[PDB]
């Protein structure tokens, strides 16, 4: 008897209020789902541009408080109608209220940059682990000429960037060994560049 | 790790007439989800060809699909379209089109399925002298619900999406790797499922 998952959409599409998302493939335990048609091309481009501080003194996401998680690398977007619209769609996908999301986090990889394998949930006895992360949505905002795979090294599987698509995965299982298998990284970009939006989702209301 | 037939290491496969998208990979045994394999028009035309073929061959017999029997009536007749598609496929699969059996068409209506099976033949069968080594399953339409291609020993499934495909191979020296490619077509629960399949042999098959 498999454990319950947060994501429980049973078909080949997720009908959200403003967009029909395609369920492409999935690995079952832990649950890793490739999703098509998550963002339009225009939404992808706008999220990239919104992430830019453009050498000004104020960092994008400056409207976030000392209770907010702060990202050294990349930027959390400031809330607006677009991010709210997208967070609502993502909430239908991830089956959790948008109030549990940390907000759209944008990251750029230049050529040869990578993200070493890591967990998205916080350390077990950490303080952040009181309202720990339970699931991730990584959205590909552009096409990557070569490289840039999201790889899960303990599962020997990867998802390749494709503009408008996403990879979803969760790690709220009671057998910790399942959460351990969501170890993942971003492979080096070897030609071109890579842009992603990540939604990290908390067990409890976050914002 | 054993070398795979499928050689493509980037995010796209550039064929003569089409740029295929590599969407995701399970490494061992190798299972690859491919985008943009067939245009919408190619999918639509393959289905119309199948309807003619299934009708003219008076095919469509059993309740569910079944790997015991032959299925000659469900291979499309060779024409310009099919040759063009097999040429593309051969660049994807990295095996000459002369090793392919040809575009085999299957249709599933509600509650029909294809129970888990290996595509390759058992050792010492007569077909094992020139055994199948890899499969490409192309989704020719969208399926309201159900109809996933599933691999039960790997807990992995590919959902039908018009124009996409799932590639997998089973030519490993480690027989346990080949046995992990056990796979089936899950019941359609809403709508209907059309696929084309290319099975590729170790040696020439033309
Ligand atoms: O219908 C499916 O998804 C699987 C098809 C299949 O098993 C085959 O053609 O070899
Ligand atoms: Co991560
Ligand atoms: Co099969």
């Amino acid at each position: 008897n498999k454990e319950q998952t947060i994501f429980d959409h049973k078909g080949n599409v997720i009908k959200t209020e403003d967009r029909e998302i395609q369920i492409i493939s999935k690995f079952e335990e832990p649950l890793i789902v490739v999703l098509g048609n998550v963002l339009s091309d225009e939404e992808c481009d706008e999220l990239i541009e919104l992430s830019k501080s453009k050498l000004a003194r104020s960092k994008v996401g400056s409207s976030r408080d000392v209770n907010d998680i702060r990202t050294s690398s990349g930027a959390f977007l400031d809330d607006n109608e677009l991010t709210a619209k997208i967070e609502k769609r993502i909430s239908s996908i991830m089956n959790v209220p948008a109030s549990h999301g940390e907000g759209l986090h944008i990251l750029n990889y230049e050529v040869d940059q990578q993200y070493k394998a890591h967990y998205d949930y916080f350390a077990e006895h950490s303080r952040s682990a009181a309202n720990n992360r339970i699931s991730t949505l990584v959205m590909y905002l552009n096409d990557v000429e070569e490289g840039g795979e999201t790889f899960f090294p303990k599962l020997n599987l990867s998802v390749h960037p494709r503009k408008g698509m996403a990879v979803y995965f969760e790690y709220f299982y009671q057998d910790q060994s399942l959460n351990e298998l969501t170890l993942h990284g971003g492979a080096p970009v070897t030609k071109g560049e890579k842009w992603i939006a990540t939604q990290w989702v908390r067990r409890g209301t976050y914002k």
